[PDB]
């Protein structure tokens, strides 16, 4: 709802691409990772998502990882 | 041309994704809906586009729907 | 690294889509063109990339083409 804290996030690939997401602060990042792989034509097993150098787990949320609005998640291809 | 009113629009999926479009104010939204389905790997029959709760028809234009620059179109998956 | 000049670029298709990239100023635009075709579901032979009306070659870089931060590259479908 409009009463949640939504956080804007940028997902930046090593290929230069920057894709935007907006999700609630307590939403598991699996939501974003699955969406990203589906929409950008990538497979989960071939890419790795990291934030401030640490890999992001399925149930990690922006709030849990202490993300702030407009933070960037890095994507590496494997 | 540079003499038209171009409107920036955000298309926000229920999956958290936010995809940007820029089209002239009198352009039918079919342009955006087809482009979105092609580029994001979605099929038209499986997604529904709405603006301020109302479904968007093929020939509806941002001007006709009284959209403003930076408005958001919502996408639901079916 | 953080000591390079990274340039934000927008790639605007004739279909209204606007896709964002961030690459170093001396990086060949082949990086962006390949990424764009892969992610947006397009084939290189079917699209043409231009900047200020001139086609972009594989090894052209934003700096070489005298691009500035937030410039737009145009994409035409063939």
């Amino acid at each position: 709802t409009e009463n949640n804290d939504h956080i804007n996030l940028k997902v930046a690939g090593q290929d230069g691409s920057v894709v935007q997401f907006k999700i609630k602060r307590h939403t598991p990042l699996s939501k974003l990772m699955k969406a990203y792989c589906e929409r950008q034509g990538l497979s989960m097993r071939q890419i790795r998502f990291r934030f401030d150098g640490q890999p992001i787990n399925e149930t990690d949320t922006p709030a849990q990882l202490e993300m702030e609005d407009e933070d960037t998640i890095d994507v590496f291809q494997q």
